[PDB]
């Protein structure tokens, strides 16, 4: 979970 991460599914 790094920074700036984005949702999914």
């Amino acid at each position: 979970r790094p920074p700036g991460f984005s949702p999914f599914r």
